DNA sequence: CCGTAGGCACGTCTGCTCGGCTCGAGTGTTCGATCGCGACTGAGGACGAACGCGCCCCCACCCCCTTTTATAGGCGCCCT
């Protein structure tokens, strides 16, 4: 082997979970359509059954704001004054050889 | 007088904030290890002293210088 397999709840291993959380998050956005780009927390927690919706909470916080609708369905809303980051940035940040 | 709309209350979702727990990093302290120095001991070589060996000298002992005297066989020399 020539790559490092981390161990349970070590430090590398709680920020590579943090950090593909962050890509998926991210291509999600450029997956949306709509102008202001929107996702909705049901689609994270579906892809993300094992996490509460707290720690999905921490990583929305700084790129998305939330508009509250009248149904049990709502969205985040892409931040005006952030820029979504491009496509090889968002490669840099997770590795296949992480995963 | 009746119907409908609005207001309030409660439920639920989430967004923020506070408290508690745990993990990691650092630094100080204490213990063990290793290194250096000194001392002891063993081995080898060199020097000094004592003993033993070798050489030389000295001492001791025995025979040779003569005389005599009886007596006799053999060998060699000297003058008649």
């Amino acid at each position: 082997p020539l790559f490092e397999v981390p161990g349970p709840n070590s430090k590398r291993a709680n920020t590579h979970i943090r950090d593909f959380l962050q890509v998926f998050i991210y291509r999600l956005f450029w997956k949306s359509k709509d102008r202001p780009r929107r996702i909705r927390m049901e689609d994270i927690k579906k892809a993300f059954p094992s996490h509460s919706e707290s720690s999905i909470r921490k990583r929305l916080k700084l790129c998305a704001d939330f508009k509250r609708t009248g149904m049990d369905s709502n969205w985040w809303v892409l931040k005006s004054d952030f820029r979504l980051p491009t496509e090889e940035e968002i490669r840099a940040m997770v590795s296949p050889e992480q995963c």
